[PDB]
């Protein structure tokens, strides 16, 4: 019982009749996959039996479009990205800008590392916001987790946060019983997920037994946010409105520390490694997993011809008002940094934190009607 | 189905620990699942490592659906439905109105001993259809197939299918061959399977690596045609404008034993057995696996308080103009005989003809502003 009958029984195929066929694909996976690293790999399995083929099924199912290049690939747990490192390994380095396998990555959550960040001008910085995403040691990821590994890390993490006191004394929302006047709530307040629609996350398997054991915890404050078993085991969001993004990433550091000790003292501490810093299920979330970012009002900036130059030198990206595919509604752009793998927290947020000081700055310029031609600032 | 089916740390958990959340749900497998079901069978798995887990998901996961009942389980191979008989035997006993484990499929071959059924009032039958499906004996379903055992199952199929002659002569039309507009074409016409949007054929893994291996065949003038590697290996279709279903019914009859006879000489023969019949992905599938309907235009018959009761009364299941997943367009609602094992194809066809030729009198009798109330039939 619980076995490898399955891998084995597709290994009575020859490894060229079960290779997929990658012709209209354009993702990372289909860039690296060959007919030799499938026929090396498609034998091996993890301990708790991740396969190549679990690997690779969402970018099998998902070729991609004309510019962006999607991942096309998961990991189910840490083992994955060792015993398939021949896959994940150039995924990565061409991921994340040249990070070699024999790179290391630095975390830093010391918050007083940070330096400034409380001044961003309201009046443009509408609201100010830091996310990462955390696996628990001892638990498959989503793609893989069985519902009994699904509710243990919900237990774990429900008692830890029921636990916080104080600036994060909060309440879990289940989804499987949340009242229709508690998700409206939720709603108002941003705070609310459903079952994912993106074809990229359901072809990898984790949306299975939705909504069973996935819930929001949020403190009483409005200000610290925490989803179970969605994307990744946890996503911990720290957010608030106007420009303090120094007080933003304290909160972010101090409650993903407390949590972080509850974790550890039960022997699941948050998967982690030198190489690849935090490990979730998308290659290109490793490292700090790090979304720190702001809504800020860019007017005139955004009606500039070198705006998207602008962004790449401070090495800053750019979303709409309401997400990843939206408008960005008035003149409201999400400005986020584009790193993850390879620089720490402290300098991601800082990079957020000085590289919108500066486009501040460079709008008050323009809206006089100044020339922006000697602060663009060297690539960092 | 995805990494999940082989997670081979399920072992660690109790029973308890990974049995489904099936409160508020509502279909034939969560009517049927128990705690001692589930521990009984969970260590379980077929020669090919499909598993209880895998059989149930696609039941787990959906809940409802916003149409008809659904079964709320599949089968990954033949070996399912012996190793897992205990939870599929009470679900088949539901689902086709009492067909015990003592009883026995039935067919006769005897297509002309239909009654009627060559003039059913084309002013309200818009089409005609009869389907079934078949697996090949050997080979896993759609669930839990391989890249490798749906290409291997593809090139049989069209070698076998390619040798009809006669009034099936066709040829092979595979879906990665087509453009999104020819693709569009056939849906619309009601002719090719839908793009992989049900949520049973999702849920359950059988929309992997799609469009690999998937395709249709199909006879010149449209009237007999055979989907390649959908949610069966097999399913076999005859259909035409208008009210004569005993036309339909015959070349369906005629064309399946040629197909069955080509299909046992090239020794490729079909999943059967004495009790079920022939074996199919879903339980409400198997016996006869046919499926005979019409596009028939009730504007005021769909209305009626009694709609939904007279459908039960006559065994009739009622889907949309664009199949299962969809609504009645213009009023014309897909009607056909929602039982298949325990009966035979003719009663089957027998049993459409009747129901539907009285469902086309009371929507008459409805337009001239007279009543159904003494038309309302016994309980078939
Ligand atoms: N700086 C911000 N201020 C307020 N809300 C934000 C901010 N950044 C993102 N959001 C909100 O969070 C949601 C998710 O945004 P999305 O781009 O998917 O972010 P992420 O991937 O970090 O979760 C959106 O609905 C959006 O309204
Ligand atoms: N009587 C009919 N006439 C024309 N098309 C039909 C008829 N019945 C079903 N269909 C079509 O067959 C296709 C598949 O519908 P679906 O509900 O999935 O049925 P099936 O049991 O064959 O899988 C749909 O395109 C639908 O419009
Ligand atoms: C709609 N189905 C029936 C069911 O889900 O019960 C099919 N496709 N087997
Ligand atoms: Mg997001
Ligand atoms: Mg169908």
């Amino acid at each position: 019982p619980f076995g490898n009958t399955h891998n084995k029984y597709k290994l009575n195929y020859k490894s060229e009749e079960e290779y997929p066929d990658l012709s209209k694909h354009n993702n990372h996976m289909a860039k690296v996959l060959t007919p030799d690293l499938y026929k090396k790999l498609r034998d091996k399995e993890t301990p708790s039996g991740f396969t190549l083929d679990d690997v690779i099924q969402t970018g099998v199912d998902n070729p991609g479009h004309p510019f962006i290049m999607t991942v096309g690939c998961v990991a189910g747990d840490e083992e994955s990205y060792t015993v398939f490192k021949d896959l994940f390994d150039p995924i990565i380095q061409d991921r994340h800008g040249g990070f070699k396998p024999t790179d290391k990555h630095k975390t830093d959550l010391n918050h007083e590392n940070l330096k400034g960040g409380d001044d961003l001008d309201p009046h443009y910085v509408l609201s100010s916001r830091v996310r990462t995403g955390k696996s628990i040691k001892g638990y498959t990821l989503p793609p893989h987790c069985s519902r009994g590994e699904r509710r243990a890390v919900e237990k774990l993490s429900v008692e830890a946060l029921n636990s916080l006191t104080g600036e994060f004394k909060g309440k879990y929302y289940p989804l499987k019983s949340m009242t229709e006047q508690e998700q409206q709530q939720l709603i108002d307040d941003h705070f609310l997920f459903d079952k994912p629609v993106s074809p990229l996350l359901l072809a990898s398997g984790m949306a299975r037994d939705w909504p069973d054991a996935r819930g929001i915890w949020h403190n009483d404050n409005k200000s610290f946010l925490v989803w179970v078993n969605e994307e990744d085991h946890l996503r911990v969001i720290s957010m608030e409105k106007g420009g303090n993004m120094k007080e933003v990433f304290r909160r972010f550091c101090v409650g993903l520390q407390k949590i972080e000790e509850i974790f550890k003292k039960a022997g699941h501490p948050f998967m982690w490694n030198e190489h690849l810093g935090y490990v979730l299920t998308c290659p290109s979330n490793l490292g700090t997993g790090l979304r720190g970012g702001v809504h800020v009002k860019l007017a005139h900036l955004s009606k500039h011809p070198k705006f998207e130059e602008i962004l790449t030198r401070l090495r800053l990206q750019k979303r709409g008002t309401g997400g990843v595919d939206t408008a960005a509604v008035g003149s409201v752009f999400d400005i986020s940094n584009a790193d993850r793998l390879g620089s720490s927290e402290v300098e991601q947020v800082q990079l957020v934190v000085d590289g919108v000081k500066l486009m501040v700055e460079m709008e008050k310029k323009l809206e006089k009607g100044q020339s922006i031609d000697d602060m663009i600032p060297a690539q960092k």
